[PDB]
């Protein structure tokens, strides 16, 4: 029996729907540490602490770009932590230091009596995910920190090789992206991870923004995006199907799929 299971068993419609089935507040971090700003997303009644997800903008973004995922995964049961960077023109391994710093706060917080997160958060499991530098950022802090859970990049741009990384790994890439083209960044990261559960989600027709703030394609990255974290960051194999069953299956005949690609099964 999983510890770590919170919330009813999931359907294609509750997975695609705007929010999940927990209430959900935020608060924006008084006193931000090692990195710009951050708003903080957590559900008011998970049935238990939950994991915690930080999530980082690309070049000369901000957390309007990114945000979207806040109150989306907030309500299927974690606290997300959209951040600023210090500056708007940080690279990837910044990227990366900051995200981490943000986690440290959000554990921080979660000892902090007089904060909303106090006691909400298990402080073991810990998630990243950031768009293009922000995503290079997220696979840099997964390499670095074999520790966390779970890592979902989006549009992913980063100039290492990542063959090292143990960590989970999904990466949704945008078909006609010009600015992290997939033959040079998205590919090569997913080629390279050769010691990990990972998948590759193609979103059909989409620019590089395909997967952010106010995208139309949010029922299935959405569904992706909270299948993926709840099945590594608690272990919930309840979501293994949206991953890699009858349902996963369903979705490859549509149209806003391209192409996906996994190393199925994932096993306990």
């Amino acid at each position: 029996t999983n510890p770590y299971q919170r919330g009813p068993d999931p359907t294609v419609s509750s997975l695609e729907a705007t929010r999940g089935p927990f209430s959900t507040s935020s608060f924006t971090v008084s006193r931000p540490s090692g990195y710009g700003a951050g708003t903080v997303y957590y559900p008011t009644n998970a049935g238990g602490k939950v994991g915690a997800i930080a999530v980082v903008p690309g070049y000369t973004a901000r957390q309007s770009s990114i945000n979207w995922w806040g109150p989306r995964l907030a309500s299927h049961g974690f606290v997300v932590i959209t951040i600023d960077t210090n500056s708007t023109l940080d690279q990837p391994s910044s990227r990366s230091s900051q995200q981490m710093a943000a986690l440290r706060q959000v554990v921080s917080l979660a000892g902090t009596s007089s904060s909303p997160i106090y006691n909400k958060v298990d402080t073991a499991r810990l998630g990243v995910m950031g768009w293009s530098m922000g995503g290079g950022g997220s696979l840099i802090s997964a390499a670095n920190n074999p520790s966390l859970r779970a890592a979902a990049p989006q549009a992913p741009w980063a100039q290492e090789s990542f063959s090292s990384v143990t960590v989970p790994t999904l990466i949704v890439s945008c078909e006609n992206d010009s600015i992290a083209p997939n033959s040079s960044h998205s590919f090569p990261f997913y080629n390279q991870m050769t010691r990990n559960k990972k998948a590759n989600l193609v979103i059909n027709g989409g620019s590089h923004s395909c997967a952010n703030s106010g995208n139309s394609d949010a029922g299935l990255i959405g569904k992706y995006g909270v299948a993926w974290m709840k099945r590594f960051m608690d272990d919930d194999t309840r979501y293994s199907k949206f991953l890699c069953g009858a349902e996963h299956q369903a979705d490859l005949s549509k149209r806003a799929v391209e192409a996906y690609k996994e190393n199925c099964p994932y096993l306990e």
